[PDB]
């Protein structure tokens, strides 16, 4: 089982903005999760070949990872914060769908998600 192409990170056809909420997603949310001891499984797309998970992309049809999110933020891919927040939540959801409760990787995702929810609770007001 081969890996699929990665999610899109560049698309000049898609309109973009640079906004204080999106800046916060990078500078606070992404950086907080990225530096966490439990980040490494989530810092790039799932490599189904290396990890010997031939069924991963048969089960997970909307893959997402922080490597992709970091590219999206750094390369200003998004129109709004909710798109980026959706990405995070897709990545968590995929983990929980694919694995079993109390698997280490589920514990790792839950720790990152706790931090994520606390940062998103303080998402700044949109500048006007
Ligand atoms: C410390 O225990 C761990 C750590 C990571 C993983 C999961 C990894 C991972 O993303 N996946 C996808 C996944 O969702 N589950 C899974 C199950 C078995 C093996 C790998 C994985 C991973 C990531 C990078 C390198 C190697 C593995 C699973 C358990």
């Amino acid at each position: 089982s081969m890996n699929p192409p990665p999610p899109e990170t560049s698309n000049p056809n898609k309109p973009k903005r640079q906004t204080n909420q999106l800046q916060y997603l990078l500078r606070v949310v992404l950086k907080t999760l990225w530096k966490h001891q439990f980040a490494w499984p989530f810092q790039q797309p799932v490599d189904a070949v290396k990890l010997n998970l031939p069924d991963y992309y048969k089960i997970i049809k909307t893959p997402m990872d922080m490597g992709t999110i970091k590219k999206r933020l750094e390369n200003n891919y998004y129109w709004n914060a909710q798109e980026c927040i959706q990405d995070f939540n897709t990545m968590f959801t995929n983990c929980y769908i694919y694995n079993k409760p109390g698997d280490d990787i589920v514990l790792m995702a839950e720790a990152l998600e706790k931090l994520f929810l606390q940062k998103i609770n303080e998402l700044p007001t949109e500048e006007t």
